[PDB]
């Protein structure tokens, strides 16, 4: 749990994200909680050229390491960390099904019991704000108060968890739920969902 | 047909399942009939870290090997084995098209002649029950009385056959039929199907 | 252009077909014109275990080599060869989009100028008949009189050309046209098409 | 920035295009600005057999190197270069989602903020004309006056940028926007879009 070990795992997560077909447009950024701030992917540099020394450290004040440019979305990574003290890793991407649901400005309801992996009976959709602004950060902070993942309207997805492996797994599961939702919504609306009682049982079971 | 040979084939089936794009969310579990019970994948451990000694033996009583945790869905694997004496292998996954049809709570009708590979003119959909419960097991046992594969409402798919190779092949074919069904259902409802007479001819031919 | 060279190319075409995502369910079969009949893939044997000596020779009478089982669909390969003297290779598969259009029992109209690669302004759909019957063969023979590719209702696709490389390429293009057609049909029906005049110009240009 | 270095990058872009799933039907062609004209992919030769010496030089007059056949679509590559002096590379393909939107004859509106990567609030659709004609070239030239990418009705996509890496990236992003658009259009029409004000802010921000 030295910086370089953590930097490699961020890079592995970027590669795995592309392998899984979640990083379309090379839009993602990945971060981990570190010291008083976080380690995050840099802006510009394509994922396949990424090396350990490219990873940027941003402190609690928002001051980033000299000579390195953090992702343009670093601020809502910091907002997730402040809003969810238990989160140690954050994954952001523009997975197509998630982003399509975020264009409809819909929450994903409990169409499958795995919806409870994000903490409740839904995956919310935070209202649009211009990328990189404080206003976007506030909407994300509010949406993550009681959920580990959120859609961002007209934009994409943020998922947070205790480590990169779970954060990536969660992100992937939300993309499956989004695809399931869009496929059934094209047939019938509304889509059959599981009741709050049933989801309370599953949550207790998890 | 020693335990280790069977354990390797289970692991190969998990890998092949992911290769085929049926194991989305890393939700599957695979088992084979063995001695008085079965060998099944363990809970927790990601598929790529899976080794022969991770595979768990569960006897006829439901007692599992000391120090190993069987999949959380072991019970409906045991229900399939008791309901279908001819089954020697069972594959479960959350393939997206199958799961989407299971959310509509629909059976897949005879939209293609390959529907007869599961034993009749349809692929049923068993009613939802909380994962891991006896009630889920009963619905699965009933649905598999005269079919080798079934959807599970709000959940996924179970397919069983005489060996892992056929069980995987069947699972894959049901996922193709599910995709075919959802694609045509978005255009027209109902979907044209083949008649019972035609399917009786194909069954006789198989 | 010895038998073994031709047998390798058939096997390569099976692999390439799977690479392209056209061979879903391991449903395809591939043949080439040879001597007085054809060389075709065998029934049963999965594609990845396929070796040169597995390829079966079937003569003009329909008598196949001793000790080898030709694909269960050999008859409509022979029907294509008799109907289209210019065809030297035939590819059959159950590509999902093609098969979904074949379930609607629709012809694919001229939604794109590449429709002319199959010889006219459409890709027809031959009426269903039980697999392996003479009746299926007659429908295929009629549909291929003035087209190099046809859908088969409730079944899949047949594409024929001057060599395996073009036959595979054609099969792939029809699968793209099928996907294009289904995607736009879910939005609007009918789908805008190019006129007969325009297609006559493109045909002249090819 | 010798010819051979540029020829390798064209070939790498063809391979990458196929990797990304944008080159379906082996329909693409790629060019770069060079000397008084351009280097472009040849007609006929499949991408995987492509070697540096296959790449064709076409001058400003349209005269191509002796003994080599340029892509059949070279003319609208030349039209892009004359219309957009800043473009140094041009990518053309028949990506399925783009082509499906081009069959509807629709422009893609601002359903996502990444729409501004092509220069405005939309991705236009140029009216159909027979491939390889001067009339097709004029429509492309007009559509690219204030956009870096355009759909071509009943045909596919053209994307242009300052280098091959950005041109490919742009092409890929337009394919994601096309898929997003088609997925949401099947659910609701019209699709929610971002306002002109919002897009002006994002453009200023880029
Ligand atoms: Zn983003
Ligand atoms: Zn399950
Ligand atoms: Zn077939
Ligand atoms: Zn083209």
């Amino acid at each position: 749990m030295e910086r370089n070990k953590l930097a490699r795992q961020i890079i592995d997560t970027c590669l795995e994200m592309t392998r899984l077909g979640l990083n379309q447009g090379t839009a993602g950024n990945v971060s981990v909680r570190y010291q008083d701030g976080m380690l995050i992917t840099p802006t510009g540099i394509p994922y396949e050229k990424l090396t350990e020394s490219h990873i940027v450290f941003i402190d609690g004040n928002g001051k980033h390491e000299e000579g390195k440019l953090p992702s343009s979305q670093w601020r809502f990574h910091m907002a997730a960390y402040q809003s969810r003290p238990d989160a140690n890793a954050v994954v952001h991407n523009h997975a197509v099904h998630c982003t399509a649901v975020s264009i409809l400005n819909r929450s994903i309801p409990a169409i499958h019991y795995m919806i409870a992996a994000a903490g409740g009976n839904s995956i919310p959709c935070a209202p649009y704000a211009t990328f990189g602004t404080r206003e976007l950060s506030e909407h994300v902070a509010l949406a993550l108060k009681n959920r580990k993942a959120t859609l961002l309207q007209h934009h994409g997805l943020i998922a947070c968890e205790v480590n990169l492996e779970k954060a990536l797994w969660l992100a992937h599961e939300v993309e499956v739920l989004a695809q399931l939702y869009l496929t059934t919504l094209a047939i019938t609306d509304p889509v059959p969902v599981l009741s709050d009682e049933e989801i309370a049982v599953v949550l207790e079971k998890f």
